[PDB]
């Protein structure tokens, strides 16, 4: 509930910004804001910042 919108990563990503978090296949994103277009914010193991909306996939 209080994990808001969450996601599961597809595909690796590394952050290529300060401001971005670095996932691998499988881990979870969570308290998702879709602020921006396909650049969207949320939480990810201890790390908040910006991520690709088309890396991952919306839970439920």
């Amino acid at each position: 509930g209080h994990m808001g919108i969450t996601a599961i990563a597809l595909y690796d990503y590394q952050a290529a910004g300060d401001d971005e978090i670095s996932f691998d296949p499988d881990d979870i994103i969570t308290n998702i804001e879709m602020i921006d277009d396909g650049w969207w914010r949320g939480v990810c193991k201890g790390r908040y910042g910006l991520f690709p909306a088309n890396y991952v996939e919306l839970r439920q």
